[PDB]
DNA sequence: GCCATGGCTAGTA
DNA sequence: CTACTAGCCATGG
């Protein structure tokens, strides 16, 4: 499978999730028959460009929260765009954004 | 080739 | 619950 592939079917799956809900890195890289994957998934989501119509917001780490990462804008953006879809996110102490994933999460 | 990064995760304290 | 580690793997200097 070259990466392009991968990509295109990690965007493929992620445009899957629906509207106010969630899943996770690892759960779309297994999906995509690729488990071992997870953390290029991240990448996949990373890449994308701003405008893109693919709801990266939607995708989150295992432990249900909202992962940390360089760019420290999109952990921000990714909690606002999750709670504009209606979707309760509390914050723990040490600030870390999180979530009831058992309710949340997307189960094709 | 080695090395550091980086939106990961399950297992193990 | 928090912390950490081992396994993990593309990317790019």
């Amino acid at each position: 499978m070259r990466m392009d592939e991968f990509y295109t079917k990690v965007y493929d799956a992620v445009c899957e999730i629906p509207y106010g809900k969630v899943s996770t890195y690892g759960e779309i890289a297994r999906y995509v028959g690729m488990p071992s994957y997870a953390r290029q998934v991240g990448q996949a989501m990373k890449h994308l460009h701003p405008e893109t119509h693919v709801p990266w917001h939607r995708v989150i780490n295992s432990r249900g929260t909202i992962s940390k990462r360089d760019i420290s804008a999109g952990e921000q953006r990714q909690k606002d765009r999750l709670e504009e879809e209606g979707v309760e996110i509390y914050q723990t102490s040490l600030g870390e954004y999180k979530l009831n994933l058992p309710e949340y999460m997307w189960k094709p």
